[PDB]
């Protein structure tokens, strides 16, 4: 496969900022999803699972054709939980139904960080619906129940190296794992809306208890009340990675840097920018625009 990117006929720019802008007030107004938490994580967690299937030796997958869409995709049991980001976001493509699915999908994970404080995260446009049969098939998302290097050989398929696996999974900050969703419970730390370094400190910080849950799963519980995933917790267990959660937990900035970097090169994973197309796009938060 090649997945050429065309730009949506006619837009520009002042078209996405649009789009961004009606998700931005979209989830100031619905903030009481989640008990409080608002829909940011759920689109952030969206965006790198229609990212996640890509294959690198194939091509197949990528956020690419949208095809999150389809039946078979959408009732990926890695996928649980998700029809609460798409059902926040199917309005905004009613109100602008020329963009793209797998425009919409990731521009929704980005509009996310940014309001919630994260970093800057350049994003192209330029994904074109594909049909229903390219769709990939369930089981290409990885599990939470292994190992580092489960986790290493699992990140390889997506060409992302050590460094891009530790900053892309602070995302882990964010949110919870919801027992119903994923068979684990509980937030990772205290501000889990804000986008900060807080997962590399908490791994770093907290007194870590592996216990079983109540769907009888393994997981690493703290005094705090805070849960780490197995996969997270070995981020501490690996040499390499133990490094970098440490170049993170002392400074936001560069974990800032190389987050951006590696979520940006996680969404465009797959995808052919012709030499013409328009370069990245950089949003401006509602709050830059007095919104
Ligand atoms: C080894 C890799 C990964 C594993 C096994 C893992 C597993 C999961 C699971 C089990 C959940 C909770 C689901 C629920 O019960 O609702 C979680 C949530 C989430 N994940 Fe990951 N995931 C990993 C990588 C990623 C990365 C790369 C990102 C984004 C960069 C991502 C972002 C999130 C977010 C923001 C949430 C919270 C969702 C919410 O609050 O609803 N994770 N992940
Ligand atoms: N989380």
């Amino acid at each position: 496969l090649v997945h050429v990117a065309s730009v949506e006929k006619g837009r520009s720019y002042e078209d996405f900022q649009k789009v961004y802008n009606a998700i931005a007030l979209k989830l100031r107004e619905d903030d009481e999803y989640d008990n409080y938490i608002g829909y940011g994580p759920v689109l952030v967690r969206l965006a790198w699972h229609i990212s996640g299937t890509w294959d690198k030796h194939d091509n197949t997958g990528g956020s690419y054709g949208g095809t999150y869409r389809f039946k078979k995709e959408f009732n990926d049991p890695s996928n649980a939980g998700l029809q609460n980001g798409f059902k926040f976001l199917e309005p905004i493509h009613k109100e602008f139904p020329w963009i793209s699915s797998g425009d919409l999908f990731s521009l929704g994970g980005v509009t996310a960080v940014q309001e919630m404080q994260g970093p800057k995260i350049p994003w192209r446009c330029g994904r074109v619906d594909t049909p229903e049969d390219t769709t990939p098939d369930n089981g290409r998302l990885p599990d939470a129940d292994k190992d580092a290097g489960y986790v290493r050989t699992f990140f390889q398929r997506l060409n992302m190296n050590d460094r891009e696996v530790v900053a892309l999974m602070g995302a882990h900050a964010l949110g919870k794992t919801h027992l119903k969703n994923s068979g684990y419970e509980g937030p990772g730390g205290a501000a889990n809306n804000v986008f900060t370094n807080e997962f590399y400190l908490n791994l770093l910080n907290e007194d870590w208890k592996l216990e079983k849950n109540d769907a009888n799963n393994e997981q690493w519980d703290s005094k705090s009340g805070y849960m780490m995933l197995p996969t997270d917790y070995s981020l501490i267990q690996d040499p390499k990675y133990l490094s970098i959660v440490k170049e993170y937990a002392n400074d936001q900035d560069k974990f800032f840097k190389d987050f951006s970097k590696a979520f940006e090169k996680l969404l465009e994973n797959g995808i052919t920018f012709p030499k013409d197309a328009p370069s990245p796009f950089i949003f401006k938060t509602l709050e830059e625009q007095g919104l």
